[PDB]
């Protein structure tokens, strides 16, 4: 049976996703290559659709510590529950996790995240010669995103250790297992001496806003919320961002559009989400009972996976699915999931998103310094990111 992932660590997808898209079955039996756990997977826009919106299908189930899973360690502290957002919903903080995440957050701090990738390409423009668009942009604009929006103000040093535990937990390889696991229980340890003072001053970041909720959340649960943000804000915006600029960096004739057109940057914004892949392994959910999708039975305890990068480039869902076309006119894209897990960090997401292909659509000319097969990529991330982005105008 074939194993997963498909070890494409680059922007190239694997081509399996293609491959199980147009067989003759609308779910796959794959086995994780890190547990053994069988698994299902899922590569079609229309069966993504159904699963992802069938409550019956899991997300909790499928995060619980035992649950049949892809990744070859379990994604928390020992001993703790690292049980996701769902830790949160359930204190009853819906309406804090709104406005620290939501349109108003955006309203708060859409200001200082324009003001800041302009300051950085400025700086960036000024420079004889060559410079990485990953540690010279991307490092501090994500960074500052996570300090002002999520946690508190982070030295380097300590954003450093928060990094380095993301990318050392967040993998399928490249790293022993017990390596791993120490990456979350450091991460948590963080948090139980560091997450309060965070929490304490400052600003309106989310770390703040929840700490201060009335039901108040203890310690190790505050430590809880400050690893999920790490986890999910910073691996993912940090690749995310790398991805998109070598996407834009690959078409000037769209950045020459977004110039003469910066009306068009939002539709670039979402077209990037579609086209730019992100995770190399997949959304998942458990059967809650025995339930089945286009045909194929699956078992209650059972975990079906579903490639969201597979989804966003299904010819029957996109036309010509592997052309970056700003404006395209087709259905929504999965980016950002789909269904009642749709990530809330989304409109912040977006934000960023938007300030940093502005910032390029102003300034044509970048170009990358070296050609795309010559850049390196960290590898076995769940969240691919290339190690530099040689540029230059
Ligand atoms: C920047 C690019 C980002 C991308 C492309 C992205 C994408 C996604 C996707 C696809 C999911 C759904 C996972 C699933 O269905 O199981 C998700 C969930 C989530 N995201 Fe984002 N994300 C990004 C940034 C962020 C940020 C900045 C935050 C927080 C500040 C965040 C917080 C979360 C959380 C907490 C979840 C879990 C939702 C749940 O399980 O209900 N994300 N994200
Ligand atoms: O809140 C959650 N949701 C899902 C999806 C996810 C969203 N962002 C992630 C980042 C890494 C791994 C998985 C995800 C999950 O697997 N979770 C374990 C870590 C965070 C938790
Ligand atoms: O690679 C992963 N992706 C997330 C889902 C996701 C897919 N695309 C995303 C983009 C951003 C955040 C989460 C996701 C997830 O659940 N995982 C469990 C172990 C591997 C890890
Ligand atoms: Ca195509
Ligand atoms: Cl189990
Ligand atoms: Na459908
Ligand atoms: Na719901």
């Amino acid at each position: 049976t074939l194993t997963y992932p498909f070890h494409d660590w680059s922007q190239e997808l694997s081509p399996r996703y293609a491959q199980l898209r147009a067989s003759d079955a609308p779910v796959c039996p794959v086995v994780s290559e890190g547990t053994g756990d069988p698994l299902w997977l899922v590569t079609r826009y229309a069966t993504a659709v159904k699963l992802l919106e069938d409550s019956r299908f899991s997300s909790e189930a499928a995060i619980a510590s035992g649950a049949p899973r892809q990744e070859p360690v379990e994604l928390r502290a020992p001993g703790t529950r690292g049980d996701g957002i769902a830790m949160l919903r359930e204190a009853g903080l819906r309406s804090v996790l709104a406005d620290g995440l939501g349109p108003r957050a955006v309203r708060r701090h859409q200001g200082w995240i324009n003001d800041l990738a302009e300051t950085l390409m400025s700086e960036l423009a000024s420079r004889e010669g060559t410079f990485d668009l990953a540690a010279d942009f991307v490092e501090p604009l994500s960074s500052a995103l996570v300090s002002r929006t999520l946690l508190g103000e982070l030295s380097a040093d300590e954003r450093d250790l928060l990094a380095h535990c993301a990318d050392t937990g967040l993998r399928f390889c490249g790293v022993t297992h017990e390596e791993q696991v120490h990456a979350f229980t450091q991460m948590h340890e963080f948090f139980l001496e560091h997450a309060r003072r965070l929490a304490g001053t400052p600003g309106e970041h989310l770390l703040k806003l929840i700490a201060e909720a009335p039901v108040p959340l203890s310690d190790e649960a505050l430590a809880e919320a400050g690893s999920l943000l790490v986890v999910a804000g910073f691996p993912t915006s940090s690749g995310f961002l790398c991805g998109a600029l070598l996407t834009l960096l690959r078409h000037p004739d769209a950045v020459q559009e977004l110039h003469a057109h910066p009306e068009r940057v939002p539709s670039a914004v979402e077209e990037l989400l579609r086209y730019t892949p992100l995770s190399t392994g997949s959304v998942k959910r458990m059967a809650t009972e025995d339930l089945e999708i286009d045909g194929v039975r699956i078992k209650a305890g059972e975990v079906v996976m579903v490639s969201l990068e597979a989804v966003n480039h299904d010819p029957d869902a996109f036309e010509d699915p592997d052309v970056f076309r700003p404006g395209r006119e087709g259905p929504m894209h999965f980016g950002f999931g789909r269904g009642r897990h749709f990530c809330p960090g989304n409109r912040l997401a977006r934000c960023v998103i938007e300030a940093t292909v502005r910032a390029v659509a102003r300034r044509p000319g970048l170009r990358l310094a070296v050609a795309p097969e010559e850049i390196s990529w960290h590898e076995g991330l769940f969240f691919r990111r290339p190690r530099a982005i040689p540029a230059t105008w």
